[PDB]
């Protein structure tokens, strides 16, 4: 399974807006939550931003309870099946949108330090994998920070502005082997130059975490000076018990 981390929609870009306002459903009484599903809920302190893949058509589902999910199908499914959702087996969005009509959108991420965050492109994102929906923390994932790279390299090519994209990363996690930024040794380390890299990429990303994860310091946060190995279960359950995040499984 996953931890689907529940990252508020503040304020919906100019082409979603007429979409929105269509179905009545207002991001500022209501809450729609773009669910990113991570493995790494200690490094949600350096998130950056939100990634939705321009070639999914995400769902936006009644998550019961005055909630909304944003995720594909697949995922609002597999939720429904372990009663986080309002009927079991039930998987119809109020409306579909593609992951283009949300970039630009801002969004509020749990725990997250840095603000101003926004829902910006990933075009490596697994459709079948998770909810579709990756946030990003270039400090530590490979993958989020040669895409960050790329989106601050040439913002308005990529169809953003400059301010969407961060590229001051706080460190997260001290690490002997690789610095306070892992992701951005090992980048650099691999030369890796581009996303599609994958074989390069799930290297990295594996490196990453075993050095991050079993040999890593907290730097921020409640456990900050805490291993990761101890920290990690604890930010979990924090997140859990304060409602920013929740647990979910899939079939087999
Ligand atoms: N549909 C998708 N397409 C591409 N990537 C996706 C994805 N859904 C989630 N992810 C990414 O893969 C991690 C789980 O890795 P495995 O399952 O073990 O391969 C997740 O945790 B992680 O979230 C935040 C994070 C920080 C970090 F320092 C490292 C990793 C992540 O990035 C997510």
């Amino acid at each position: 399974g996953y931890v689907g981390i529940k990252i508020r929609l503040t304020d919906v870009a100019p082409q979603a807006q007429e979409l929105f306002k269509k179905e009545s459903l207002d991001v500022k009484e209501n809450k729609v939550y773009l669910v990113a599903a991570t493995l790494r809920p200690e490094t949600m302190y350096g998130q950056t931003c939100c990634f939705v893949s321009p070639k999914i058509d995400y769902g936006v589902f009644d998550a019961g309870n005055g909630d909304y999910f944003i995720t594909t199908e697949r995922a609002f499914k597999n939720m429904s099946f372990q009663n986080l959702t309002p009927k079991r087996g039930y998987y119809k969005p109020l409306f579909t949108i593609n992951g283009k009509t949300l970039i630009g959108s801002r969004i509020d991420a749990p725990y997250a330090v840095n603000k101003n965050l926004r829902v910006l492109p990933m075009e490596t994102v697994l459709a079948t994998k998770g909810t579709g929906v990756v946030t990003c923390v270039p400090s530590d994932s490979p993958d989020d920070f040669v895409t960050t790279r790329d989106l601050a390299n040439k913002p308005e090519y990529y169809g953003i502005e400059k301010d969407w994209v961060q590229t001051d990363i706080v460190p997260i996690v001290h690490t002997e082997k690789y610095g306070d930024k892992c992701a951005e040794f090992l980048v650099n380390d691999l030369k890796i130059q581009s996303p599609k890299d994958s074989v390069q990429l799930a290297n990295a990303k594996e490196l990453a975490y075993k050095e991050g994860f079993y040999n890593g310091t907290m730097l921020i946060g409640k456990y900050k000076g805490d291993k990761v190995e101890d920290a990690a279960p604890k930010v979990k359950q924090d997140l859990i018990d304060e409602g920013l995040a929740f647990v979910y499984n899939e079939p087999e």
